């Protein structure tokens, strides 16, 4: 499986930008593009030898962890840290079988009893996304927390908070140029802030947007989708045009019309 590398150690807007770019390149094949927006590979009929990509994360503290993402949705399904690998609770027989193809030589394999969805993680973390800071520092720390989990160094709430940091700074950033942009800003000015309403709203609407777009009539949505700006004010989306600068990847929802 392909491996993309990134380190928080001396991270710059450029290093992070090159990183996210390489991830998108490994997530999509460039076969499916609609209205100038790349669509992730359809899960139906996808060979297992092309199912995942690995994201190796390192930090100034010289520690490393490797995240395993599913190319069909960019979701983080588990990670490896030294002699141990942990997987979120599979959601169906297919996914449970699939993950057995990852980190095949790790001494110890574990499968969490909870899922990797935000609702669950926030609950375990004891904080919502709107109250969990993002930036190079939080990522630096997250990497450390994931690494010391198997040795009893990381408490569950802190591990959950860590996943939430990694998922938004890697997967969400890959999905949205907008979100990638906010992270770049954080890195440039070395600031540590929780995600604003525009970020949360986008994170929550990825699937809907992907469908609205793909099911659109020449790019015109049947029904508008409500998003939020940074000051939390409402603003409707009726067309894919205004999303081109915003969404970088879509989950496959349907076949494109002729």
């Amino acid at each position: 499986y392909p491996i993309i590398n990134f380190t928080t150690a001396g991270a710059t807007v450029q290093s992070y930008t090159n990183f996210i770019r390489a991830v998108r390149g490994r997530l999509t094949t460039g076969a499916d593009v609609r209205h100038e927006i790349p669509v992730l590979p359809n899960r139906v009929g996808l060979p297992i030898n092309q199912r995942f990509i690995l994201v190796e994360l390192s930090n100034h503290a010289e520690l490393s962890v490797t995240l395993a993402l599913d190319v069909t949705n960019a979701y983080v399904v588990g990670y490896r840290a030294g002699n141990s690998a942990y997987f979120f609770h599979p959601d169906n027989q297919e996914d449970a079988e699939a993950i057995t193809h990852l980190f095949t030589d790790v001494q110890n394999r574990y499968t969490f009893a909870f899922g990797g969805n935000y609702d669950r993680l926030e609950q375990l973390a004891g904080n919502l996304r709107e109250n969990i800071e993002l930036g190079n520092g939080p990522l630096e720390e997250a990497i450390s927390a994931l690494y010391y989990y198997s040795t009893g160094g990381t408490q569950l709430p802190t591990l959950a908070r860590s996943f939430i940091i990694c998922i938004q700074m890697i997967s969400e950033a890959a999905r949205f140029q907008y979100i990638e942009g906010e992270m770049r800003t954080r890195i440039r000015y070395n600031r540590r802030s929780a995600p604003d309403p525009s970020v949360i709203t986008l994170e929550n609407s990825w699937g809907r947007l992907s469908t609205a777009i793909q099911e659109s009539n020449q790019g015109a949505f049947a029904s508008p989708i409500q998003l939020q700006r940074r000051n939390g004010s409402k603003f409707s989306v009726y067309d894919v045009s205004i999303l081109i600068p915003i969404i970088a990847l879509m989950v496959y929802r349907c076949a494109p019309p002729p």
